[PDB]
């Protein structure tokens, strides 16, 4: 499944152009944030991301979508919502869905 996975490379890379900031480019450091996982439960970042893809470990387009989908849930209800962060992961769910809708279509023809 190449002709999938050039897609969701593409894709995964559209995503990370639209983060700006580089907030999401790899994980919560939780030695420095040691009540990260008091609250998220799932990580996820964009370098695990490009690690499971790479890795095989992503199938279809749902368990990818899943993933980025926790990116920008976990920012949303670790940080108050007058933060940068929070702001910067209601900017990517708008700025991804985009990316999303259009990469699903590509893959139908
Ligand atoms: C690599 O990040 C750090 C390095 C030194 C000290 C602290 C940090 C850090 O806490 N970064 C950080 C925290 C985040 C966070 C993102 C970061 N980082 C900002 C700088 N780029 C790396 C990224 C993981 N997001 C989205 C979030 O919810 N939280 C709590």
């Amino acid at each position: 499944l190449t002709p999938f996975l050039i897609l969701l490379r593409k894709t995964l890379e559209q995503l990370q152009e639209k983060d700006t900031g580089n907030i999401f480019s790899e994980p919560v450091p939780l030695s420095e944030v040691p009540d990260y996982l008091d609250h998220i439960k799932k990580p996820m970042d964009f370098f695990t991301m490009k690690q499971n893809l790479e890795a095989y470990r992503y199938l279809n387009f749902d368990d990818f979508e899943e993933d980025f989908n926790l990116i920008v849930s976990n920012c949303l209800k670790y940080n108050a919502k007058d933060t940068i962060f929070y702001r910067a992961a209601v900017r990517l769910r708008e700025q991804g869905g985009a990316v999303l809708r259009q990469a699903r279509r590509q893959a139908e023809k």
